[PDB]
């Protein structure tokens, strides 16, 4: 039994790894390459699809999900388990992925032809394929997220997929992996820590209840997956004490998103669906709207505060949070507050560099609204927590992450006794 990585290595997208055993070929995750990399969705696998007997996923996310079009584009026809939120999360997130694409590498063609191959698959349910038997753990990292348990010929290894950050509300708690006999672990996070999520939802209640009343304008960049509505989970939550004001959610495919989470009560946590029990659903505070043009979408733009809005791109790549920012940045009473990572080099991190003014949308705009960067709103575990779940385990081997994180995961990891190694493209492990 061995694994091979082929995607996420020393990287953070991409995420795809073979695991070969029991002359069965399992294909665990099966992403796409994203931002400077996102060329190589146009390379080729590094293995050939048509040899695959399954296909598991750990979450509906792109980078963990979308080169699995291009695995039926080019002949593979097995199954594609993964759990019920996953499944139906992935129908939202691929035919978005399909539209908002400049050059693509699958066609819609592939899309529904691999959405017609997902078959469901629960936690603590058990599958096999010759001496090989997997199964899917608790995660908490999205709706349906999971870490794979693979065992067979004597031993066992944990896949971890993206281990979710423990303190937040809206998801269950991890799951601590069972005693394995290697780990292949994410490290997004091996270098740092978050701020403890409790103390970052008070800053951010204390920032909403300033700029409501002097009534400005609340700017909140987010992705459609899963933050934006966590963001609304907390107002909804906490509205009884925030100022009256309108909630933009000014993404369709947040909406759509939003939705679809009714249907998803059981993946949520206890709290959560202690919620949806008594009728109500916490992920609709007052006076939210979900915009769905860009007519009132722009309306937005020149309308007085106060208000709380919410787009993505949540990067800032693009999207109508730029136009938000285009004319809602140099007023001093408007907030801009960062809920997600802000990669280098990007307007994110250009903003908080605080120049005297910044371009967007070719147009140098003075930067008066004042800013802030909730990192306690992360949905990737921290190095404490990741340390935590990796507690105990004799062998561990790091993906997705930048070499510097990892590097600084494993050091730890090291000096606590654990043998480490950061996975590489093509080279197997063994289990
Ligand atoms: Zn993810």
């Amino acid at each position: 039994m061995r694994i091979v990585p082929f995607g996420a290595a020393r990287e953070v997208t991409g995420s795809a790894h073979l695991l070969l055993a029991g002359g069965r070929r399992v294909l665990l995750d099966c992403g796409m390459f994203q931002g400077k990399e996102e060329a190589r969705n146009h390379a080729p696998f590094g293995f050939d699809p048509k040899e695959v007997d399954a296909v598991l996923l750990t979450h509906a996310h792109l980078d963990h999900v979308g080169r699995l079009p291009k695995l039926f584009r080019e002949g593979y026809r097995g199954p594609v388990y993964a759990t019920r939120a996953t499944v139906l999360l992935m129908e939202i997130v691929l035919e978005d992925a399909l539209k908002v694409m400049d050059e693509p590498f699958f066609g819609p063609e592939d899309v529904e032809e691999a959405l017609g191959h997902l078959r469901p698959l629960e936690y603590g349910e058990w599958l096999r394929l010759g001496a090989l038997s997997l199964a899917f753990g608790q995660a908490g990292h999205l709706p349906g997220s999971a870490f794979v348990v693979a065992q067979g010929e004597g031993r066992t290894l944990v896949y971890s997929g993206d281990l979710g950050n423990r303190e937040k509300d809206v998801l269950p708690d991890p799951s601590l992996p069972p005693l394995a006999d290697l780990v292949l672990a994410e490290g997004t996070y091996g270098d740092r820590p978050h701020r403890p999520y409790r103390e970052t939802v008070r800053e951010f209640l204390e920032i909403l209840e300033k700029t409501l009343s002097q009534g400005g304008k609340v700017l909140i960049p987010t992705f459609a997956v899963e933050r934006a509505q966590e963001i609304l989970y907390v107002l909804y939550t906490h509205g009884h004490r925030l100022p009256r004001a309108p909630i933009y959610l000014d993404s369709p495919m947040a909406g759509r998103v939003l939705s679809l989470y009714p249907r998803l009560v059981r993946y949520f946590s206890e709290e959560v669906q202690a919620h949806f029990l008594q009728g109500k659903n916490p992920f609709r505070p007052a006076g939210l709207e979900v915009v769905e043009h860009t007519e009132a979408s722009k309306a937005l733009n020149r309308a007085p505060g106060p208000m709380v809005v919410l787009a993505g791109s949540g990067m800032l790549a693009g999207g109508r949070i730029l136009h938000h920012l285009k004319h809602g940045l140099s007023d001093p009473r408007n907030a801009l507050v960062f809920v997600g990572y802000q990669p280098q080099g990007g307007l994110g991190a250009e903003i908080i560099a605080r120049p005297p003014a910044v371009r967007i949308l070719g147009e140098e705009v003075p930067l008066r609204a004042s800013v802030h960067t909730l990192g306690g709103f992360s949905g990737h575990a921290g190095q404490d927590e990741l340390l935590d779940w990796l507690q105990g385990e004799p062998r561990v081997v790091l993906v997705v992450g930048e070499e510097e994180k990892l590097l600084a995961l494993g050091k730890l990891l090291a000096l606590r006794g654990q043998e480490v190694s950061l996975a590489r493209f093509g080279e197997g492990v063994p289990v």
